[PDB]
């Protein structure tokens, strides 16, 4: 058959995705970390960031934790794909703009207002339509 690793193997491809290249908050060009709350990829910096948060988020590395299929899944069926958008429902290039990517207070004072507020929080079991509108 055929042998190299499990599970690892279906990561190097999720953040391998156009749309994880960068981090989700300093968009860094070099993931090291994934959410499983948020289901994103971020990297060390971040990591420790969201943390401090409250409640703490979870995150953990990508070379440095290992993850399982129930967890590869969960982050394959999520990514930063659609997460981003449904963390970006209201943020308008317009609307608002983006902070800097050098200065952890910059990065977590927006952080904060996309969770601790989730200001532009928009799910997707509102934002498309169903069988049930409320
Ligand atoms: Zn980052």
């Amino acid at each position: 058959g055929s042998s190299g690793s499990s599970g690892l193997k279906m990561l190097r491809d999720m953040t391998g995705l156009p749309h994880n290249r960068k981090c989700f908050d300093c968009d860094q060009r070099g993931p090291t970390y994934v959410n499983m709350t948020v289901g994103s990829f971020v990297c060390t910096s971040c990591s420790g960031s969201l943390r401090g948060l409250n409640p703490p988020h979870r995150v953990k590395s990508i070379s440095m934790t290992t993850f399982t299929q129930q967890e590869i899944e969960f982050l394959q069926k999520h990514g930063n794909e659609v997460c981003k958008q449904i963390w970006l429902g209201l943020f308008d290039d317009r609307s608002s703009a983006i902070p800097d990517f050098r200065d952890p207070q910059k990065v977590k004072e927006f952080l904060q207002e996309k969770y601790e507020k989730k200001r532009w929080y928009v799910p997707p079991e509102q934002a498309k339509s169903g069988p049930s509108s409320g």
